[PDB]
């Protein structure tokens, strides 16, 4: 709403001893637009370098709207869905033209899917968007000769090797440090959140799934400006995590490496860790050495990246999450403000118009019999006026948001598959780590209480 | 609230051709207390008697209370527990005796499970009350003698067993035919909802998992009693589907068998079905030979009594629920009522005597540095007796509700598992079947906005 | 070899209390070419009929030999392949041109597969013949016009339904039925061997997945010619169970009915069985009501049909299997009985003409350092000459079994994927029922004794 | 039998480019009574120190013959028991008590057990051994106070924590590099095999689980002394990595890390590896790297040590094991090669005289009718003789192998569920490596053909 930290459960900053930061995205932010457009070119390419796909890939234009955060894929049919909290359908492509209710309904004999179905991607990415615009691209040529490209999955797979290979082949990393301008944005505010928490005797680590020699290279860029005469940005965390194989890192038991800040070369842990650079590590092994609790450590990353059951089962500390979609859906809202309050009393309307209509409807065959036949006519019509408003009304309002997936949280009237990742991973969210920064960091968030259908309001 | 039906999702009653009722528990009322002592005393009975089980067990007492409904329990360690919304365990008992935070932790390594790990049991019958009771009594009884009494899990199937023989037995069918007064309730307003929606060209079935001449026994004392002269209960259902094996009976493909009203006699379908009374069969076949849609179709159960993913996956039809014990938490509530403002405003008085604590706290070291030392330490004091009175208030709200479990829909300030399981089966729920009949028959249900954190409320 | 009852795992004809036999395909033999041309022609008609697949189809040849028994096809890729015992791909066709070991490589990413993976269908049917060949047509067509034919799962869903459909549909029974000639093939041996077994206080019960009516009839052809006056096919059997559901009749719960052998009507059992016509059931009541072991139990069956797993952990009575293509296989191998001499006798020259190759190959840089190039030279041709020789007696050796697959028993060197199932799932099987009938109901069947590689043999 | 090398698949020597061995245990052979009394000294000694377990435990004597390879056991109910090859129980324990035929089937409610069940533990470690003595005394300990002692599989993780935290712990390393004499044990001929291999164009290389300082220690020690003046251990080897995390070294895709063989210093890797010190990484990077085919390079190991379907069909590159025990069973079937003999002919005369028992048995009531009353009790009786002694042959030759567990690769009559896990896994298996080396690098090994029952032999 007109908040900067939206709580799904209750956490107390001042239990908090320690907090970690996902480097890329969380601590540092980039231009969405671009770094997704970098991604797709990047992927684009090696496909038809290493994969030989047919050369009119490489003529692909690129369209950032194509797709929205939080959809899901299955490679089998090679389709696009937008899933709802409980895995019902609420709109499908295959490849880049949607596909009818009825089409949909005979495809996946059910409304619903089932995610636990290998055959699906749902897992929420930093690349999802730019890999879902291509995947899409990539079936329609795939549809047009069939015998040059591989199966559906197969495309699926191949994609998603590149957006891997890419990843730590060097590729992408390399484009953007040398242009540390058009890829990342900075903000002061940042700088100043941390010294404020560390202030407070809370001691804050990274961990990023990049090398070091390039960790250094944008924390410098994006942190050092911001600095007072005398300060260095490695003052302001206690830890720092490389190449920590982020997923794993919390539930898996991969051993840690420590990291030489100067050389850059490594050794064997053979203790408990201390603060300083280290690489790879686990979750298990950081918070027994810590000597604190997992519920006094909290993470804070822009995707799950991964099952949020074994990530919440299995690592045990406090986990939040940063979206910055939430920037446009909120300003889309907002704009929609008006609109929305116009279908809700053309909404109030339509329902007491329909309440007499059935009030003289079973009149007419539960007291009578046949006496109002053109008096019910007349109110058949009278709605459907105001119900062909309000179907206008609804029209207006798509229009604020992405015409091809409407919003991110939202899957019609309720909330979509990634509102409920969200809601399960995340006990705080917000658009971006200043937020929570620019909070006391001895704040205590509390969850707005639920609701349920059957309680009474006061 | 102050409503009868509860929705969860939209459901257009003019678009329901048919609807389909569970007799027992659903069209047929039962007390509760009495039928789950029944069958906690049949199976207590035949586990001494089939499996030799200690003599002591015949002694055992039943308390109504000791368990709620939506309970969930793990065979290996012989444990109950009431899980969150997410898996998370708000409270558990081993046996009987409640374990500690730390206890239950260190047990679990986490403060979630994995339903998914059959060796929970999840499922809602219309038997998990008695069973949790006697589970709970059965696993005391074993860690005193462990010697003399199988394992934790294998009791557990024992008892499973036992409930499962004495319900296809006969026994329990039996002892309920010969006291239809102790054990059923009747209300004429059924057999007047029924006749109003039949009034409306919709055409009612239902499907039991007992016997028909056991069937018409009791529709015969629960319906005919209400009808006018010259009628017949037969008059109301155009099918009537015994021994229907429920659970698979919506996903499966089991076959249907014509059943002779007079003898009782059967013989196999050789086409589609027609109106009658029938055995076995699925809702697939159903479905078709009635020319209809899954979606044109409404069933309304007493009990999940399956697993919903694909209970709702593999149907296609809509469901509703019937949840008796709604009526005491609803009651629970309203009687808490004035108790939950208490704390409400004592929690107001204790938000910004905390919003005042760190205000006046941070500026202790964010712009000076000593000089409230005391200062703080009378909010210190002056909150933790403000917190303490909520403290009181939070333990007066518990007397309202079971004792050992809390309330049935939420698991402290969330919604618990079964609250959930509600939401996702149920697009629509009440107390009881009556409520739904007592709405007109073309009424349309609309659910209310859920509303997200980050969303603005008008 | 020169035997009838091939033994795996030890069985004593003497415990053996009761023999349950496969009415179709194990107690009455049917024509394995025709009964298999007829299923593959119902179904290439239904699916054009309901599924209005492409009217190609319609004049689709039907090849025996194109299919051998105990293929695996993956519905994903639209292939099917001869997988080794431990799921190797010796051989693999896509539709109908088969694909080479490179392109299979690459396909598989390994040599191997997963047959947990359920996007394969591993299961021994009686119609898995017919459906491989047609299935191979159905994905050639597909590759022709993509657009108008569903996918290749789709497909092969599609084929399932109907082979399913046709048998419960009642078009199959039909067809036949008024055939009983031309389909089924008699034998007095049969009918002889049962008096045999019954004279010996062995009682023998059936369970078929066809209905009474059409059972008596078959019954009644393919056994009442070869009584004696005054006797009766009903004097044969102690039980009879019909519409048996057969795979979960072992390890489900499914409940029985009593059937009267007159009307055909049935009853629900309120008891133990007793000596008669039932339908349904389940193995563990079976079992319980005779007052017996399941290891008093024999069942003989034509195919697996089903899991082997949860068929030997979840029935536990002994099971035999009657595998009528190993007439053929033997036979072939007796043909080849020659050829097979001569690639030993030509290998053994092979093995000591290599033998000595490296002998002086060895030794050419053991202890001098070139001195026999020639030498060498000589061998390396004079062994390049019986290699040769021994692949063209490797190829008439393939002349004596299925050009497109080879033999049913042998995935190459190794057992094939259904010479696995066999060992697992029977304890003793045969070509034909007849064979077993033919021993001394008091026969005390031992199993050879495998002999691993370390093992020393006397 | 009277060879070295055991064959299960084809494998030519002379298209192997390169091998890996496995140091510990493969490449250096350890004092296996030794070994194990060791770890389990270590396990139990730190159970009661970082688990408190009851002091008693430090009392309990290690036999190593309470436990033979290959055994299974379920934690749920602290049960450990000898499976066949298709999980068949031959014969279990509970504790150390044995479990009689008739408990043991209404405990599994089957003779078979699923060990796709997680509550089982299947796994080849080079520690089971140890771990199984262990477990026994551990759960015979807990049965007596089970207030003391955590659950059945409580026990089996805490000692797997253990077992697993001793090896990276340091514990176990340093007792031994400290005693290389009572626990390591060398041998020349493995020093000639390598320098032999390596003379024909054949690159070896090692991984193993340790890190480098260590194995510096043990490769000299346990290679140096057998090379010639200026050689040196680390020439023998192409390529060596350390901490390789072998199971999933195979089919994961863990990083690759350079280890400076002075400083012991490392590097994360940028591009293809090159001969060397290494640390991590995978296998299909390896292969990669080297420009080979997964089919020319083959892995020697110790121990299965994880899950046969994935290692095969995920990693690709062929697979030989080193079975140790392979001398004792060897050397005990020789042994009993004599009383084989015995019962072999004491079998033969009591299958004829059986033979003959049925043949006057059946005429008895086949021709005639009571005639040989007193003839077939005179055979009767000359049958439970040879039958009895039959038994004392059996049970003398029972004590040529473990008491308590009979042999490893036999299950009763057919063979053991390890020797299926041997013969799925490795293509080639021996007692120690240096059979292997023994053989001509440019060996071509074939395999005995297996013979089914229905093939005839020539």
């Amino acid at each position: 709403d007109t908040h900067k930290v939206f709580v799904n459960r209750i956490i107390n900053m001042r239990k908090i001893k320690l907090i970690g930061l996902d480097m890329d995205h969380t601590l540092i932010r980039y231009n969405s637009k671009n770094f997704e457009s970098l991604v797709y070119d990047l992927v684009k390419e090696r496909l038809a370098e290493s994969f030989h796909y047919p050369e009119e890939i490489k003529k692909f234009k690129f369209n950032f709207d194509d797709a929205i955060r939080g959809l899901v894929i299955d490679s089998k049919n090679g389709n696009i869905l937008k899933l709802s909290r409980y895995g019902a359908i609420r709109l499908s492509y295959h490849g880049t033209k949607q596909i009818s209710f009825s089409d949909q309904k005979k495809i996946y004999r059910s409304i619903y899917v089932d995610l636990g179905d290998p055959n699906y991607m749902a897992i929420d990415t930093s690349f999802s968007i730019a890999f879902c615009i291509l995947y899409g691209q990539l079936v329609d040529l795939k549809d047009t000769n069939p015998d040059k490209m591989p199966s559906y999955q197969a495309i699926a797979q191949d994609v998603q090797y590149c957006v891997d290979k890419v990843h730590s082949d060097g590729t992408l990393k390399n484009i953007i440090i040398k242009n540390l301008k058009k890829y990342v944005i900075r903000e002061k505010e940042v700088v100043e959140g941390l010294k404020h928490f560390i202030r407070y005797g809370k001691k804050i680590f990274i961990l990023t799934n990049s090398e070091y020699s390039y960790s250094k290279l944008l924390l410098d860029y994006a942190l050092s400006p911001f600095l007072d005469k005398g300060e260095h940005w490695q003052g302001l965390f206690e830890f720092v995590i490389t190449l920590a194989n982020k997923p794993r890192f919390f539930y898996d038991n991969l051993r840690f490496l420590s990291v030489n800040p100067e050389n850059g070369t490594m050794t064997n842990v053979h203790g408990p860790i201390v603060p300083g650079v280290y690489q790879g590590g686990n979750a298990k092994k950081f918070t027994e050495d810590l000597g604190v609790g997992g519920d006094e450590i909290l993470y804070i990353g822009d995707h799950i990246y991964g099952d949020i059951l074994r990530l919440k089962k299995d690592c045990n500390w406090r986990t939040a999450l940063v979206v910055e979609e939430l920037g446009e859906e909120i300003a889309s809202q907002i704009r929609a403000l008006p609109i929305e309050k116009k279908i809700g009393e053309a909404m109030a309307i339509k329902k007491e118009l329909e309440q007499k209509y059935v009030d003289l409807c079973t009149r007419s065959i539960d007291e009578s019999s046949q006496q109002y036949d053109q008096e019910i006519h007349d109110l058949q019509l009278q709605i459907s006026t105001v119900d062909l408003q309000i179907s206008r009304l609804l029209q207006e309002q798509n229009s604020f948001y992405n015409p091809k997936w409407e919003r991110v949280f939202r899957a019609g009237a309720e909330e979509s598959y990634f509102a409920y990742q969200v809601d399960r991973f995340a006990c705080i969210y917000m658009e971006k780590l200043s937020d929570l920064l620019e909070h006391s960091p001895m704040t205590y968030f509390r969850a707005n209480r639920r609701l349920l259908a059957h309680d009474i309001d006061i």
